[PDB]
């Protein structure tokens, strides 16, 4: 067919998020994809964050909550069981972000809530006391395919998050509602099911159900590897980093913290963390920096010879150099 819809059995958060990766990058776009799941105790970090810094990895092993790391920037999510999560894909150029959201709006209503779209990634419902957001979501895009993932608000216990994250100083000197409260009874399934409907009507075309799970793979290409390095260690957590220096700052953009040793007045090996968008320039930064002279004037040399090859991301980068131009000598 032209649908392939996949429900989730469990609340293995890598299992999950393995899935939610393979139909973006393994899959085919030849068809249209709903993936609906849900996640026990996670703190889902993006991918150029250190949770060392992030979390309170401690109090985490204590209280049994998971960490998992996804192949998109951006900051840290928690995720209960009174989280619905979706995800939906399609191929271009017929796919755009309208389409999911018309469809998770259509399923809201059909439930009995009064909702609507708020800026790009939000859903909103209207009340009387006030517009009560219960939905985040993000978007993600390719030369082939589109994909639109997010999560809803049922009966997530909203007071979780600061439990498992460290004061990040620089971030703060720089609504939220369940479902549950307006529709007492609201449960996972029965929004699985109002967004599956959805997604049929708006198709004109009704598929089975493949549910899936870890002790029962899905019918997906190189799952197994997938799921094998998103449930690793050394994928989510990885070594603490342990160097002599530091820079850091918070920019509007995104915080970034860059580790490094000196050796020789020459920079030996360097780091960096964000929880921007768009981590990669800071990437190829970091490995610009090797063998660098420990020097401001130095340090925009290489920050600079890369503005050709990341022209979406020009504003951003020379807020960086004229930052490690003041903040080094
Ligand atoms: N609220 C924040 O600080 C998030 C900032 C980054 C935005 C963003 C968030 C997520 C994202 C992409 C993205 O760009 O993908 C996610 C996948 C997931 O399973 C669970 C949670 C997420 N969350
Ligand atoms: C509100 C917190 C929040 C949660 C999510 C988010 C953003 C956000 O701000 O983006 C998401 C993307 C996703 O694929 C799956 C799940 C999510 N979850």
């Amino acid at each position: 067919s032209t649908l392939r819809l996949l429900i989730s059995d469990s609340y293995d958060p890598w299992f999950n998020l393995a899935v939610a990766e393979c139909i973006f990058r393994q899959m085919p776009a030849t068809q249209r994809v709903l993936f609906l799941w849900r996640n026990a105790d996670t703190v889902v970090i993006g991918r150029a964050q250190n949770p060392w810094k992030e979390c309170n990895t401690r109090r985490m092993e204590e209280d049994n909550v998971r960490l998992a790391r996804r192949s998109s920037g951006g900051g840290a999510v928690f995720h209960d069981l009174g989280n619905t999560c979706f995800t939906f894909m399609a191929g271009k150029p017929e796919y755009d972000k309208t389409i999911s959201t018309s469809i998770v709006l259509n399923a809201l209503n059909a439930l009995g809530v009064s909702a609507e779209a708020s800026g790009r990634n939000d859903l909103v419902v209207k009340t009387v006391e006030g517009d009560r957001k219960v939905s985040g979501s993000a978007y993600r895009e390719t030369k082939d395919r589109g994909a639109h993932g997010g999560t809803l608000l049922l009966n997530a216990d909203l007071s979780r998050l600061a439990n498992y994250l460290n004061p990040d100083k620089k971030k703060l000197a720089a609504r939220v509602t369940n479902l549950t409260e307006l529709l007492p009874g609201i449960t996972h399934e029965q929004v699985c099911e109002a967004i599956t409907e959805a997604f049929f009507a708006h198709y004109g075309e009704r598929v089975e159900a493949e549910i899936i799970s870890p002790n029962k793979t899905p019918d997906l290409p190189n799952f197994a590897e997938t799921f094998a390095r998103q449930s690793s260690w050394e994928w989510n957590f990885g070594q603490a980093p342990a160097f002599s220096h530091l820079l850091d700052e918070r920019f509007t953009w995104g915080g970034v913290e860059l580790h490094f040793d000196v050796e020789k007045g020459h920079i030996t090996r360097a780091q960096v963390f964000t929880d921007s968008l768009n981590p990669a320039p800071l990437e190829a930064l970091a490995g610009r920096l090797q063998g660098c002279l420990y020097r401001a004037d130095m340090l925009q040399q290489e920050c600079e010879a890369l503005l050709v090859d990341f022209p979406e991301q020009e504003k951003e980068l020379r807020e960086l150099s004229a930052w490690m131009a003041g903040a080094v000598r």
